[PDB]
């Protein structure tokens, strides 16, 4: 229990309705750290979260993580619905995690652009 | 998904190293609603969550509640009982039991944790 994800990618373009890769990305930490699972979220790319706090847009999918390389790469399946509209959007990455020895326990958020293409 | 955990209960005291039940009430939403999961924790009787914010003490537990794979099935409505486990080593005496059930609600994805506690003793 001391390694956390701490980064995120995905193709640049992704077909509707077709599965695709997520790559994320692990680092060793000091403190006991634990990954519970990633939220997987589509989101307009003008996304504003000061306004919107916590959000990841529309939900597109969620891995279960508690197998994890401490320090290496992971591949996550990621399907975009076959109904969502094409256009730019933000896939957004929302890692629920617990750290140190009082329990913190919170959400990490990535992103990248991607291209939903039909 | 159009319901959502909104009370925990559990025993007034467990004993260490022994798994007790804990329930887990749900309610209707209006907005659709995933519950992903509740982390268990066991934290000091004085937390204060104003210093300490999102904390839960002491990992004793985790539920997965998305999809087929899931620990439990919650009803749209009503209880369900969760098999928690105090480790073997925990000193005894008086903690806060903490779940904190992680969330995706409304069309925006709001993500997020609830935090539900209950005193509870821990003997040897
Ligand atoms: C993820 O980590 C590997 C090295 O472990 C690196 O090659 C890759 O570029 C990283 N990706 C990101 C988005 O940081
Ligand atoms: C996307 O991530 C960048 C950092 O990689 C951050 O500056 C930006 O605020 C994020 N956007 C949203 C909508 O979360
Ligand atoms: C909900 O939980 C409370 C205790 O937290 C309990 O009194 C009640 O019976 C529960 N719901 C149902 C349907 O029993
Ligand atoms: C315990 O739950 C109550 C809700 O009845 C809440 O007001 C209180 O802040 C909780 N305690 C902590 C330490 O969060």
């Amino acid at each position: 229990h001391h390694h956390y994800i701490n980064s995120m990618s995905a193709p640049a373009s992704v077909q509707r309705g077709q599965a695709f890769t997520a790559q994320l990305n692990s680092s060793i930490y000091v403190q006991n750290y634990d990954d519970f699972g990633v939220v997987w979220g589509l989101a307009p790319p003008n996304l504003n979260t000061s306004a919107c706090v916590g959000c990841v847009g529309r939900r597109i999918g969620y891995t279960n993580l508690f197998q994890v390389p401490p320090s290496g790469t992971v591949g996550v399946q990621v399907t975009v619905p076959a109904d969502q509209a094409p256009g730019e959007y933000l896939l957004i990455a929302g890692a629920s995690y617990l750290v140190g020895a009082s329990g913190v326990t919170g959400f990490n958020y990535f992103n990248t652009t991607v291209q939903v293409c039909e």
